[PDB]
């Protein structure tokens, strides 16, 4: 499809069992999901950006559901204020910027 | 131009007669850019990030220029990881996401 960026691209998204809202950002390296249960082992990781760092638990090899394009790869789960799909997923789905 | 999103989507901008390296957005509602001086008089702005809310400076009808895009419009400045040209200039330069 095609998304103009007049107001904050939200998308619904399928991950571990649930439905959540996330922004397609391509801004983002990596995926932040808001706390939740995820299956498999983890490891911490430190990201940051705008206002600095927080931690979270990565989680490798994860599917998910994106706007019916089923996406592989790296989550990161912690406490985020909004879910982002990053660029190592929105590659998956062959999402690219247009202008 | 098609971006793809297999690294981070960095352009060159230019302000104030200056190049700049800077990162396409989606998930930012505003542009975002490191320390620097630009004219007028500015006002005060609260973003909110990964890391939280931070202050920031806020000039309104600064002249922008986009890999070649001229755009005008309001700029941010304060403390960031990337200057960040977020949604509020990428749909003035006609920016979209597709898949
Ligand atoms: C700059 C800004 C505004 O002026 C207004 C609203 C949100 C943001 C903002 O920071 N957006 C963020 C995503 C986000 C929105 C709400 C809560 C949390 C995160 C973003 O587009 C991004 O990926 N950024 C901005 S700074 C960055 C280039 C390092 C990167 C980043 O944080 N990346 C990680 C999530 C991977 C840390």
């Amino acid at each position: 499809p095609q998304i103009t960026l007049w107001k904050r691209p939200l998308v619904t998204i399928k991950i571990g069992g649930q439905l959540k809202e996330a922004l397609l950002d391509t801004g983002a390296d990596d995926t932040v999901i808001e706390e939740m249960s995820l299956p498999g082992r983890w490891k911490p990781k430190m990201i940051g950006g705008i206002g600095g760092f927080i931690k979270v638990r990565q989680y490798d090899q994860i599917i998910i559901e994106i706007c019916g394009h089923k996406a592989i790869g790296t989550v990161l789960v912690g406490p985020t204020p909004f879910n982002v799909i990053g660029r190592n997923l929105l590659t998956q789905i062959g999402c690219t910027l247009n202008f």
